[PDB]
RNA sequence: GUCGCAUCCGGGUUGGGCUGUUCGCCCAUUGCGGC
């Protein structure tokens, strides 16, 4: 039953996962690493084969909840792996395929919207912040992948439960007008400092890729707003705004005022 | 004055162990990449003693030199020496800096980061990053990944070489902080109080953890306050570099007019 | 997993770790194919 050659067909399979154009084929995608699997469990992710190194733990297997389980050596572990030194608990999962005609909001949402093609790595931490300031809803580009593991990883798994949602512009430009949400740019250069808008009715932050703006969606934002850099520094990293401008909203609902 | 061609020529052998920790400590010297990142280092005062230029570099790149020697790379040599996958066009070659805590004095409420044992030198660089935007006044990195790191510089956009930034030993950094009476504030994730509601408009040092183990519990004890930032979703933590953003410019909002919660 | 060819002392061509994972990262130390 144990996998041990890195030539075995199986392992060939598992392996070209790593490229989105298979993962897309096959409607499957790896996830790499315990904590990462656990959370793409607990998001309600169909895990259809659970791969196990030889340091794995008797607890590892009683997550496969039915899916077949392979056990790998670590040369075989090595291929599958986008690590130098591989994780000894891995998942092959289905795609998941949400679509934003369902969501409703409630009153008061907290919204990011993500404008650009942002580096696979500074997005998966841009959604650890979103998944950590507990946002409604994160806005993304029509073609981004999700599922690539730089997103995996740097989103410690947040991405499988986050509501994120890839969509042309008009889509989003329309979900946020029917929302009647506020729009909110944030750019080095906005006209007010980000603790000066009024984040307690709901608001729709608009960010830029590591980059910049469109300029009619600065233009259409009710307000653009900067993070004051009080060094050379022009600008922050895009994960560290994105965190920056959500929990200075949360401040504002627990009580906090406008500066 | 050389233009060297072969990927496999002497001087970029020695060139690119510079990468290693370990090499930068036996020769006195490092890496600095990409033409902001030199320009950092040169404005910041620090010794120049090679520039490396690629076949794309410009006329004025030519003039930072300043007297020291410069090699002309190809792009097949500039790849073994550069850390990117896409090399930057002009690197410099500098003498590491002798930097002491000795020198430093703080005015009346300094906002201080104390950085214990972290690992990923893009955490480190993005803090420095944060540190220049907010203003801090010192930063203390006790124990952790080294501070002229290629990633360090290249994520802190080389404020690392301007930036009042000192490696210090652990215990060092517990006597500075000691000496000078700076109240200290542990960011921890269970911390008992929401980061909103501490007081950050006098002297205040932050203590910001590991990533992956955290803030020792002595460090948790000495310290005044344990703040968290709330987490409201599946996340446990966050990352270092953001918390310690979100707390730097927690007490910039505070120091510019805003009231604690 | 295995098998050559190197190479270094027959014997070795490493251990670990990682809440940013990417020409991945960190820390102790002491190669290159094929199937
Ligand atoms: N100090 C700051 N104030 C406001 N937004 C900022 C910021 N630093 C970074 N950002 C956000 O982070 C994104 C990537 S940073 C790129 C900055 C670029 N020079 C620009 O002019 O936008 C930007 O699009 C912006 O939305
Ligand atoms: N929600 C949060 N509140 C406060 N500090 C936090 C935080 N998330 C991360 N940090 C900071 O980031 C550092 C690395 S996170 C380490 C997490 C570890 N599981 C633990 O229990 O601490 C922490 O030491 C702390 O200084």
């Amino acid at each position: 039953m144990r996998i041990e050659s890195p030539q075995n067909p199986r392992v060939k399979a598992l392996a070209a996962l790593k490229e989105r154009k298979e993962r897309e084929r096959t409607g499957r995608f790896l996830v790499e690493g315990r904590r990462e699997v656990e959370r793409a469990l607990e998001a309600g992710l169909s895990l259809e084969t659970l791969l196990l190194g030889p340091k794995a733990r008797p607890e590892d297997r009683a997550l496969a909840g039915g899916a077949e389980v392979l056990e790998l050596s670590e040369r075989a572990l090595a291929r599958v792996s986008a690590r130098e030194n591989p994780a000894q608990v891995l998942g092959v999962f289905r795609l998941p395929r949400r679509s934003l005609a369902g969501v409703t909001l409630g009153a008061a949402p907290l919204v990011l919207v993500l404008l650009g093609l942002e580096k696979p790595g500074n997005l998966g931490a841009i959604l650890r912040a979103a998944d950590g300031a507990g946002a409604d809803l994160v806005l993304v580009a029509e073609g981004v992948d999700l599922f690539s593991p730089q997103v995996i990883r740097n989103s410690t798994g947040a991405v499988f439960a986050l509501p994120v949602y890839p969509v042309a512009e008009e889509e989003a430009a329309r979900f946020l007008e029917e929302q009647n949400l506020p729009l909110v740019a944030a750019t080095p250069e906005g006209e007010r400092l980000y603790w000066e808008g009024d984040y307690r009715g709901g608001v729709a932050f608009l960010l830029g890729a590591e980059k910049g703006l469109p300029e009619a969606w600065k233009r259409r934002a009710q307000v653009r707003v900067r993070i004051p850099m009080r060094g050379r520094a022009d600008s922050l990293n895009v994960a560290v705004t994105a965190a920056l401008l959500l929990y200075e909203a949360l401040r504002q609902r627990s009580g906090g005022a406008p500066l």
